[PDB]
């Protein structure tokens, strides 16, 4: 007797009017977030400092899942019950999950014009 049903887990799609900030991301693995910090074009002095961790590690302001759950459902990106979610594989990202893990970045952007 299994189901093999997901960890609670429910698309999403980005924010209206929403852009990118000076908030960075951090893990415990460099490279994960490095990686990230680099599709968005993180540039210093970064306003803030969210953290991520590996699941069942859910205590980083943002959280991942493992590459096994990416359904098309989850196309324009996913969140958790309440935390928002990324695809890891073997703690980092590649070519494959990248291309996904820019739109939970979209969804991170927060809603402020640069109308200067």
């Amino acid at each position: 007797m299994y189901t093999e049903q997901p960890i609670d887990l429910v698309p999403t799609q980005p924010l209206p009017n929403a852009s990118f900030d000076n908030f960075k991301l951090t893990c415990s693995n460099t490279k994960f977030a490095d990686d990230l910090n680099q599709m968005t074009g993180f540039t210093k002095p970064a306003s803030r400092e969210l953290s991520v961790t590996f699941f069942p590690d859910l205590n980083g302001d943002v959280v991942a899942i493992d590459y096994r759950h990416y359904s098309a459902s989850f196309k324009k990106g996913a969140k958790l019950l309440h935390k928002p979610i990324v695809w890891h594989i073997n703690q980092a990202t590649t070519k494959t999950t990248f291309k996904p893990n820019t739109w939970c970045l979209r969804c991170l952007w927060s809603t402020k014009p640069v109308d200067t």
